[PDB]
C-alpha cells in the first residue's frame, strides 16, 4: 500500500525548501512513490540509493557491530543526496540542496517514515 | 609507499576517534591504509570504491559537471567518510560517531592534497 504516497513525498519536499526529489523504494531498487522526478530518473535514482543502502549496510556488517546504517549521504558539486530506511523493505531517498536545513529535513524524514509504517503494515 | 603509510598515520593521529584510513584506486585497489589488517583493507577498498562509483553514477545524473566529492555513511556508532582525491583515487575513513566533523572535515580535505606528490 506504498505504491500511493506521492502525496507524503510531497508533503516532505514542500516542507523543506530546497529539496528537489524524495523518492520512497524497495530495497531492491523499485520506485514506490515519488514526487519531482520522471519516471526514468526516479528508477535511476531508486537503483541508486538502493545500491548505497546495501553498500553502506554491509560496511557495517564488514566494520562495525552490524550495526545498523542510519543514512547515507552523498556530497556532489551542487546538491546532496540522502537515503535512509523507511521500514522493513524500504528506503526513502531525498535529492537537497546544501542551503537546506539538514536538522529540519532530519525531523522531516523521520516523520515520514513513522507515516509510511501503516502501509507497510497495510 | 610506507611513505603514503606514513600519512595515513599521520591522519589517524591527528583527528581523535578515527580509526582508520585507506587510501584507494577508484578501481578498488589499496594503494596504503593505516589501522586496517591487510585483508579488511582490500574489503574496505572494494566497499569504498563501490560507494564511489555510485556517489558518481548520482554525479552524472543529478549534479552539473564536478565529480561527487564524498560519501559518508552513518552507522548506529560509527561512520565511513569517502572522499574523492582525483587521479583515480579515493580515501576512505572509519571513525566513531564520537569524531569531531569539523577538524575530521578539514584534516581530509588536508590529506588528500597532501599525498598529491607522492601519487606522482
Amino acid at each position: 500500500h506504498v505504491s500511493d504516497l506521492d502525496w507524503l513525498m510531497s508533503g516532505l519536499v514542500q516542507r523543506v525548501p530546497h529539496t528537489t526529489s524524495a523518492v520512497l523504494l524497495s530495497c531492491d531498487g523499485l520506485v514506490k512513490s515519488v514526487h519531482g522526478l520522471d519516471p526514468d530518473s526516479a528508477d535511476h535514482m531508486a537503483a541508486l540509493a538502493s545500491g548505497l543502502y546495501s553498500l553502506g549496510r554491509s560496511a557495517g556488517i564488514r566494520f562495525g557491530d552490524g550495526g545498523d546504517v542510519r543514512q547515507v549521504v552523498v556530497e556532489l558539486d551542487s546538491t546532496l543526496l540522502f537515503v535512509s530506511t523507511a521500514g522493513s523493505g524500504t528506503c526513502l531517498a531525498v535529492l537537497a540542496g546544501r542551503e537546506a536545513d539538514a536538522a529540519v529535513l532530519g525531523y522531516e524524514m523521520a516523520m515520514l517514515v513513522k507515516s509510511v509504517r501503516p502501509y507497510l503494515m497495510t
